[PDB]
């Protein structure tokens, strides 16, 4: 797994995605910005009753993150990398944007809390290990740490050469060895939905391990949230453009659209 | 290498057909009702004005005949069940497709070019979109009736032979995303080639039309639950944390 800073060109970070199907951004969200996040989000993250068994087995997830911390919808999600990023691996020259979210949601794996099965996020569209390991990519997930990982609270353990399996099966397998994501608030990890991995068992007895996983997928594919259906129209208009068709607001002709027309015309955030 | 079967035909031995040669059903919606709607979009249609093919998708909101009648095709379900479920399906576009006199040929085409990697997933790919394209007003040779191509789904690589759509109003043609076919040239002088389409694709896969997003709730609370679901306005995909996003739009 290799290391870049987000000072780092975007042609650099995105040759080491393309080879090992992972890499490690570091202050691929600011500290500060992480913080403030992370102290409005906590009234919320209390609010929610852990369950001890399921992958919601001592794991707090919590999706509602645009609608409840100014600092994640004006500061955390206008990351430029995270698009240039974006561009690269989905983007067509002359197609508009590529991309879009699949989920954004804070990950808590709570002390005592179990090893996730070693899973493929592009499990989630059955059919794409069949493609092989050259497929095109549907799935990328920017998995940033709000609080540490440490190897013992839970940090995701995943396999680097992944990526590039000869066939890529639900973890059937033949060879049925992974690599903690150590990190420090604000870093990332930017995965492939090839590559193999899961949350680690929390061995620790206090320390809730938070990240902020950024669950980005190809335009054609449909997200595992009906974000613009039960986000407000009162925030969408706080949301920058590309941020308005992350989350469905916009289409920015080809998919989710009116007649051919953008369907932001039709919500009044595009005016002829 | 293309068989039809009546409404009144049993869904596996539709799907059977289907399935190898990639299906006609006489008679998938009734007739009267297939008058009705057109009656209904017919002043919308009206209002609609080198191409030379008119393309109409607001059926829900303009057509009471479609909202309530047409949408629920209790045989639509049972051959998308068979095709897409391990509801495993939603709908990608509802279109009153009518070709105009003079109109050129449609160039031919795979509907899953929609999907650019499907292709490739060969002609024993997983489905990803059928389309049921039924006949509004008939179908002839000259009124630009789609040109079909049976076996072109189960070719290995995915100026040609073809059968022409020929077909009275309510009978549709069940067609995978892996059959080339094209609109024929409407020669005609007068008639203009009426159709509806039913774009369906898998839960997975996003609609080229955002549907929950143009429709007014108005209408949404007067569909069946299975429509709304065909629509976007209920579910994983789809959800609001897991949960079902019905619920939150109050339907649930
Ligand atoms: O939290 C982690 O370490 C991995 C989480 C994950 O893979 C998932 O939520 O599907
Ligand atoms: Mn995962
Ligand atoms: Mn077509």
């Amino acid at each position: 797994l290799q290391k870049f800073p987000a000072t780092a060109p975007a042609d650099e970070i995105y040759a080491a995605f393309k080879e090992d199907g992972c890499v490690i951004i570091e202050g691929f969200v600011p500290p500060d910005q992480m913080a403030r996040f992370s102290q409005e989000i906590q009234p919320a993250m209390e609010k929610i009753q852990v369950q001890v068994t399921n992958s919601n087995d001592r794991v707090k997830r919590f999706s509602k993150l645009v609608t409840t911390s100014p600092t994640f919808r004006h500061e955390i999600l206008e990351n430029d990398l995270m698009h240039e990023l974006l561009q690269r691996v989905f983007s067509k020259p002359g197609e508009g944007m590529g991309y879009h979210f699949n989920d954004t949601m804070v990950i808590e794996v709570q002390p005592g809390a179990p090893a996730q099965r070693l899973h493929r996020d592009q499990e989630l569209y059955p059919w794409w290990n069949s493609m092989g390991p050259d497929a095109p990519e549907c799935l990328v997930n920017f998995f940033c740490a709000v609080t540490p990982f440490t190897v013992e609270n839970g940090a995701t353990r995943l396999v680097p050469g992944s990526n590039r399996w000869p066939e890529l099966t639900l973890i059937d397998c033949p060879q049925y060895d992974s690599v903690p994501a150590i990190m420090q608030p604000g870093d990332c990890y930017m995965m492939s939905g090839k590559v193999i991995h899961g949350a680690g068992h929390n061995a620790t007895l206090s320390d809730q391990r938070r990240a902020l996983a950024f669950s980005t997928i190809r335009r054609e594919l449909r997200p595992v949230q009906a974000f613009p259906l039960w986000i407000p129209m009162q925030i969408a208009t706080e949301l920058s453009p590309r941020t308005q068709a992350m989350f469905g607001f916009r289409s920015s002709v080809h998919f989710w659209g009116n007649d051919g027309k953008d369907i932001g015309e039709h919500l009044g955030l595009i005016s002829s």
